[PDB]
């Protein structure tokens, strides 16, 4: 039961403490019939000073601000995310891989963003929300689950929590960040195991994703609505994040995994792995793809242009 | 299980919120092998500043400070009180009627002065050590928590203790024993009498007297050593017959009504309640006080 908030950095402990704290408090707040205008400019703030108390993991002094908590709570709900699950993903064990964090179970991504990013979120929040209502949470856009400001040692850090584009389980074997705007991977980037490849990289290696006509139609219809939505808001330079999971390769990796220790396959819950699609039955390699738009905080031409590219990615 | 923190006054909402918050926080803190000197100088402070959020019952801005939370949690344990139950008593419904009790009447919430808080810190280490040594068996006020609430820039200090009276059995007559009751006072639904009124009335029959006295004395010698005085014995009397699926006549849970004592078999049917209160020449005071109390037990 006991939550220790142990983490590699004090800022991670405070993140865990603050999500824990704000979600518990929200559980004592009725769920409204509708959101009101003020909810979009609301915040909670708490300042803690623990003297000679409760300091094994947390600093004695820190501050945690949550922006528009009623709105993000409604967003979680619309994205089919339970508040206790959310809280648990963040608090049961420390977020990992640091900033760009993942929750320990890899369900949620925690991004460190600028103050300008936080301002943009407020600017677009009402229209983002409404767009979410009318598409019933069916969208390739980033799914914003929470937005926070942490203060540790008098230093402010801003974070936005989103849903992971990738499968919280299935391994990603190759990834691209695509724009479609007149961009390749460095020798240094490629230096790392999972290099992030780009447009000219995707096109160069004759890459194509066969997903099947119904999946292709649904994907392109989301993409269309999404990119036109971002166009109207005047947003530029976002990308499509593409992950590729090789089913056979992962199966072998698992076998090797087990052998080293002792010394389904290509299946996912469309409910949890929300951007995942299977490769076309008549596809060379058995694969699973993860595709979603990212970085829509940091027009018309970019949308159409970025739309055409992504469209010619599928078959 | 939505805990709104609805109360008659904002200060009580904050109290409910604060007890809820600090108890919940403490459930994430390991119970230590012992208390250390630092724990008697410790505190938790939280300052809340909500804008356009969650201000249906709570003010948007307030502060809550808990003194020596490790010590008072150890006290709660040594007093046989589970933290969740304590938390539930304060928090499930608003405290009722500054002299409050929780809605279930188990705990009394006392508003005290800054100097009271100073004095509690002054005696806390010895009070604790004494509670250890007497194995929690004492007639002294049981100090369960101590808080400072800041609301509208105004600081309010509070101590939570166990109610001396039963949380159920109605009290039919009470005495403050160390002097009589004033005219206006004698004219109350339940006025408080004093030594003279007790002597004049000719009023307590019990097995237990020996053990109550063995308790009384130990405690009072402790209070003398602290050079404390002016404390009193708060006595309550439940007349069973007057009060007469359910709980029956004179029925009580001794683990909950810790000071309750039933009347002797050969007695004119009563449940009494007795404990020392208000402890925040003292040699003389103690022995006098201790002498007067022995004469009430037959
Ligand atoms: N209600 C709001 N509407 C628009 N921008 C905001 C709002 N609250 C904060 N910001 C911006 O978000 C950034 C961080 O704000 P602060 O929370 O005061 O650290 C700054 O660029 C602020 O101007
Ligand atoms: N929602 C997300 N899910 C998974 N990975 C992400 C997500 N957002 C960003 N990334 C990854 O983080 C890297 C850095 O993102 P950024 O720092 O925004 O460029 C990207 O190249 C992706 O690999
Ligand atoms: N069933 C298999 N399918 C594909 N590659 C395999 C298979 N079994 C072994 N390998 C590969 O052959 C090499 C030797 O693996 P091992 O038999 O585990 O020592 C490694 O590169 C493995 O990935
Ligand atoms: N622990 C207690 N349990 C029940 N009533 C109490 C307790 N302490 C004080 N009182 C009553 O609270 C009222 C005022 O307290 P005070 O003026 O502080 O002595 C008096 O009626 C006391 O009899």
């Amino acid at each position: 039961k006991v939550k220790l908030f142990r983490a590699s950095e004090p800022i991670l402990s405070v993140l865990m403490w603050g999500v824990n704290h704000t979600i518990n408090e929200l559980s004592n707040v009725p769920v409204p019939v509708m959101l009101m205008p003020d909810d979009f400019k609301a915040y909670s703030k708490i300042k803690v000073d623990n003297h000679l108390f409760n300091k094994e993991n947390l600093p004695s002094r820190f501050k945690f601000k949550e922006y528009c908590p009623m709105v993000f709570r409604n967003l979680r709900e619309r994205f089919g995310i339970d508040d206790q699950d959310y809280q648990n993903s963040v608090t049961r064990s420390a977020p990992i891989n640091s900033r760009f964090l993942t929750t320990y179970d890899r369900r949620f991504v925690i991004k460190t963003v600028s103050s300008e990013d936080v301002a943009e979120m407020h600017n677009i929040l009402k229209k983002y929300h409404q767009f979410i209502v009318e598409c019933h949470g069916n969208t390739l856009l980033p799914q914003f689950l929470g937005m926070y400001r942490l203060t540790v040692d008098g230093v402010e850090t801003y974070m936005v929590v989103t849903r992971n584009v990738f499968s919280h389980r299935l391994t990603v074997h190759r990834k691209y960040d695509l724009k479609g705007s007149t961009r390749e991977a460095s020798d240094k980037e490629k230096a790392k195991d999972l290099p992030t490849f780009k447009d000219n990289d995707f096109l160069n290696e004759g890459q194509k994703l066969h997903v099947g006509e119904e999946s292709k139609k649904n994907f392109l219809e989301k993409l269309k609505r999404d990119v036109e939505f971002l166009a109207q808001l005047k947003i530029m330079d976002y990308s499509l994040l593409v992950g590729i999971h090789d089913v056979d390769r992962a199966e072998q990796e698992e076998m090797e995994v087990e052998e080293r220790a002792e010394d389904g396959p290509g299946e996912f819950d469309p409910s949890v792995d929300v951007y995942a699609m299977k490769s076309h039955e008549s596809s060379p390699k058995k694969e699973v793809y993860f595709m979603a738009i990212i970085d829509i905080l940091t027009p018309e031409q970019y949308s159409k242009r970025f739309n055409e590219f992504m469209s010619n990615i599928l078959t």
